[PDB]
């Protein structure tokens, strides 16, 4: 068996059916006793939790969804009616994600997408009826942080006030994103320090809000 299968193996025998809470607590018990997985993890996580609390989001995307850690986290916090979608390029890691959501009880909420973030964010609109994006995490892969930023302003799908949040903005770090968003007066941008999932590693998040074309 893999990692990941480990993992939601290990969910399943130590968390309780319907409590997302036990769910991300035996993640990251996993994922701190006995193999790293990269997972938002804890530390970072809190600070995602204090953003989405801020923000309320009826409508988030997700890039990269891995085991469903970081979905099971937000989805856990949406309202009654918002809704997460969640780009996955990894069939397996898709399939494993679903079991996760579906254990956590939140699969009302979240719809996996199956694809490269590249080929889907393009058929938002029509083939998935959205609008436009209260909010996107960015947590799939480095080098798809400043292209796929391009291409949801590209294709209408932000908005003033659109809260972008990236992680692993300093590990593996995405300096090319960074410096775009930074430097840009289509966004404004908050430095949120903490670290790497499960270690004395410094890593951060950005947030990055849409400020219109
Ligand atoms: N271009 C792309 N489109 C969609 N998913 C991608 C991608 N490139 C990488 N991925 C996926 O991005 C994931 C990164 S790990 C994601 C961890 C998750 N956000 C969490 O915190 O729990 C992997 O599962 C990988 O297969
Ligand atoms: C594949 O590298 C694993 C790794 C190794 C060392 C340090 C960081 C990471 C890391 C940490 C993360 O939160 C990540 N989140 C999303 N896509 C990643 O590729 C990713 C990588
Ligand atoms: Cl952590
Ligand atoms: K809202
Ligand atoms: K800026
Ligand atoms: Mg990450």
């Amino acid at each position: 068996d893999t990692k990941e299968q480990r993992i939601l193996r290990y969910v399943q025998q130590n968390a309780k059916p319907g409590d997302p809470q036990s769910v991300l607590e035996a993640i990251d018990t996993y994922c701190t006793q006995k193999e790293w997985a990269m997972n938002v993890g804890d530390a970072k996580g809190q600070i995602m939790d204090a953003v989405i609390r801020e923000y309320s989001p009826s409508l988030v995307l997700e890039l990269g969804a891995y085991c469903g850690y970081s979905a099971v986290r937000m989805a856990r916090l949406l309202q009654p009616g918002a809704r997460l979608l969640t780009m996955e390029i990894n069939p397996d890691c898709a399939a494993i994600t679903q079991q996760m959501l579906n254990f956590a009880g939140l699969q009302d909420k979240v719809t996996i997408l199956n694809g490269a973030s590249q080929d889907l964010i393009p058929q938002l609109k029509k083939k998935y009826d959205v609008d436009t994006l209260d909010m996107v995490f960015l947590d799939h892969w480095k080098d798809r942080y400043l292209p796929d930023t391009l291409l949801l302003e590209k294709c209408g799908l932000l908005r003033k006030g659109t809260v972008l949040l990236a992680d692993n903005v300093i590990v593996p770090g995405t300096p090319d994103f960074l410096a775009y968003v930074r430097g840009s007066s289509s966004f404004e941008c908050t430095h949120y320090s903490s670290y790497l999932e499960y270690m004395k590693v410094v890593d951060g998040l950005e947030k990055a809000i849409y400020q219109g074309p």
